């Protein structure tokens, strides 16, 4: 009977960026379960609607003070008594509460803080841990820990270079435990420094947003040879698989229909989408590629199915932008073929209930999910949690640097210490 | 009677380099209490020691498997069933477990996670958020928000570039809560990177350990004049102080007693102490140089109280490397007046009972006391708690950006809205 939600209460705290975000506080008589929210960089057009202030006087227009208002005000006094459990029940609430198709009223940062708040809320209710919680939500047989997949060099919005492509990322597809393929990752990344050092110099060892290596790269092969070095050096030759993120979006010109792969360079290098998948069956055949994230344009529905086909079996293609974690924009992706992965950011949504509703979507349909952190993080661990509930046996959470990934790592070596050795581990058509 | 310690229990997680390091979990009735231990990259040679395994077979020698070990299976087991109320008693059993003046046999990074902890379980078991605690451990007898120094230009040990110097802090000591400190924080490091990337171009503004930019400059002169622009620009003038760290014993060398200010450069530069001083006393008259930290050698007493007197009110100067967080040489600092401020690692002597001990007798002696991050840090956001207990009004943790900075900063945030509006912020002094 006193098992209600007591207080609902939002702050604007600040990102890795330092850009300031939302966070919320439920609190219950177990607790008070805090959940802070993510930002992009390279954000798709479909993403819910993130709310910023627009004051100039304030982080030149970024504070979080109208959406942690509609927390307060608006979302905390409708919440107040209400029984945590009631997940869909309370996200569909705030949904209503909303009444717009972007959450573009109140905002998706103050509505999916208080659905994640709420579900841990509601987790310890139920006296298990977050994890067990959300695979009871969203119906998984079978807990995982995932291959992280470790942006280790950095490109496009979230690096000070040339390079035109966002990740180029390291996955230890054959590690047999979560505990291992950390330290195999780790372990390249200490090699790779050394290497990217020798070669670029002293300067090319500093890092992006998400904690991977920022060389003086411009071209877009440039990267995959110095990542197979790495892998070698730090002794784990055969361990490993390629994962790319291009979002190509950011490089994309809707009127000339091309891609400038010197955006960020005084003089532009324009190239179709043919030149593109010349490159990307290139990759496919040259590098274990297992993973290509946002090859074309959010909107190129063709060039997506066309890639997603003639590299069936070899390298799935991951929809990020194109998907925004929507079932709208998912529907469309599977009736097209376009892709076989979903790239899950709960934040492109903005709720608990979403997210499920998409990753349950997607894996009925065949496809894998690949649960996923912002570029803006905070210490924030729900997706830690979330990707094992789930049960897909991939994460993307950054390279293994910067406290903002290293937070989500470090969860997941807790959650694997908790379900024991015979805890599965990976993505079975990796390993 | 069943209010004691449960379990105690170790694990390896990773830092913010991707580097191993302890944390610890004691469990009581009123929970699981959580707390991880830093590591330093520009470390004294006075310091506790941090105990490495040196398998080359994981992490090239750096995993922390032996102290998680005597955690788990020394000083665990000896805490079960121990009041966690008695700081003092544990913290001193904890000493005499281990048996020597470093913590060589289990090692300072097995026990100040443990140390840590339990005064998590103990601040809990009172009934009061750790800071409260923290303070009456302590006789504090005013909590103060203290003026975060944000390391914003990156060189030395923790970045990729020609700069000897360690850090090139911005300290918004004019600000009059830690919100709107935090903020302008957050404004001109926006601003700084506009700045830097005009003048050193794109490359320039990747990021060092502790999130500030790791442009290509050598002179150590150079930073300042772009961190003036940098307060300016974002509408700040006149509210900012600059704060040093120059590591200095990071490019001594003890053979030829001089000081190489291009050490990660091909040809060396040599420089004399008294060549040092003149370059400190010019950026004390040029700049609001209010704090300059390890100006020479850490065991040059001799300089440190030359420059200690000719700088007097105008810029203290702060032990790190000479102090090592350590009644013993502080003792040894104060007699020599040496320096008249400390910067405080907990994990520099290893117990929170220690830490607290030097605090107490540096603020009786009239030093200020700057709490401390160290540069490979993590999610823990102890110090946090620590240096509003110890109402010192100082704490460095970091440029605005990267979650292991920016946990203690949102820490913080949450510190300063439970105390309310008449909770005192900022050094005194500087204010
Ligand atoms: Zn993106
Ligand atoms: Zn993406
Ligand atoms: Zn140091
Ligand atoms: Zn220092």
């Amino acid at each position: 009977s006193h098992m209600t939600i007591q207080k609902v209460h939002g702050r604007e705290v600040l990102d890795s960026r330092g850009n300031p975000t939302v966070e919320v506080e439920v609190t219950t008589e177990k607790g008070v379960f805090r959940s802070a929210v993510p930002s992009g960089a390279s954000t798709g057009v479909y993403e819910a609607c993130e709310l910023r202030d627009g004051d100039k006087k304030r982080y030149v227009g970024k504070g979080c003070l109208q959406a942690v208002k509609n927390v307060n005000e608006v979302i905390g006094p409708a919440l107040i008594g209400r029984d945590e459990l009631k997940q869909e029940e309370l996200d569909t609430l705030m949904l209503r509460l909303d009444g717009t198709p972007n959450k573009g009223k109140l905002g998706a940062n103050a509505i999916l803080g208080c659905s994640m708040a709420i579900s841990k809320a509601a987790a310890a209710a139920k006296g298990v841990p977050l994890y067990r919680y959300l695979a009871s939500l969203a119906g998984t047989k079978e807990l995982r820990l995932p291959v992280p997949c470790f942006n280790v060099i950095n490109g496009g919005k979230h690096a000070g270079n040339a390079l035109p492509f966002q990740e180029f990322m390291i996955a230890p597809v054959k590690a047999t435990s979560f505990s291992e393929a950390l330290r195999m990752g780790s372990e390249v990344y200490h090699s790779l420094r050394g290497i990217i050092k020798k070669k670029y110099g002293q300067d090319a060892v500093n890092v992006g947003d998400e904690g991977g290596f920022a060389p003086p790269i411009k071209d877009i092969n440039e990267p995959l040879p110095i990542l197979m070095e790495a892998i070698e050096e730090a002794g784990h030759r055969g361990k490993f698989a390629i994962c790319m993120d291009c979002a190509a979006s950011e490089t994309y010109d809707e009127k000339k229909q091309q891609y400038n792969l010197t955006f960020k360079s005084p003089e532009p290098t324009w190239v179709t989408a043919e030149q593109l998948r010349e490159t990307y069956c290139k990759w496919a055949h040259d590098y274990p590629i297992v993973s290509i994230e946002d090859p074309y344009d959010q909107d190129d529905f063709a060039g997506f199915a066309g890639i997603t086909e003639a590299l069936k079996g070899k390298t799935q293609i991951v929809g990020d932008d194109l998907t925004v974690t929507n079932t709208e924009r998912i529907k469309m992706a599977i009736e097209k073929k376009a892709c076989n992965s979903l790239l899950l950011k709960i934040n492109q949504i903005g709720t608990i209930s979403e997210a499920i509703a998409s990753s349950k979507l997607c894996m009925e349909n065949g496809w894998s999910v690949m649960v996923s952190h912002r570029s803006g993080e905070t210490e924030d661990t729900y997706i830690a949690d979330l990707v094992v509930a789930l049960g897909s046996g991939q994460i993307k959470t950054g390279a293994p640097c910067r406290g903002e990934r290293t937070a989500k790592l470090n969860q997941l070596l807790r959650i694997e210490e908790e379900l024991g050795a015979h805890a599965k581990f990976g993505f079975p058509g990796w390993s």
